[PDB]
């Protein structure tokens, strides 16, 4: 069946209870635990992968592997193709193992 977020943690890849944004088109849901979210958010809530991780602007690069992110002023060495079709990893990844 269709649904509009992934069935896991974008940030430990297991499943269970999740929070899911709510930004506009993005798949991504989190374990609370997994954020330090003591409880399930209500109104409008958007994940970390749209805030850049080194300041708070908003982000324009992606890490495809966790919600590591970066905007205009630190794109720059952020990310790197892995070995996984090619997908960027931020520097958290082993780029050959991402
Ligand atoms: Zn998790
Ligand atoms: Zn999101
Ligand atoms: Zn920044
Ligand atoms: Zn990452």
């Amino acid at each position: 069946p269709k649904q509009m977020h992934e069935d896991y943690c974008f940030q430990c890849g297991d499943g269970g209870e999740l929070v899911m944004c709510d930004k506009k088109d993005c798949p991504k849901a989190y374990h609370l635990l997994c954020l330090n979210l003591t409880q399930p958010p209500y109104g409008k809530w958007e994940c970390p992968w749209h805030q850049c991780d080194e300041c708070s602007s908003a982000a324009v690069s992606f890490c495809e592997f966790c919600p590591h992110s970066f905007c205009k002023d630190h794109e720059k060495g952020a990310l790197v193709p892995s070995a996984l079709e090619g997908r960027l990893c931020c520097s958290e990844h082993d780029p050959m193992a991402p």
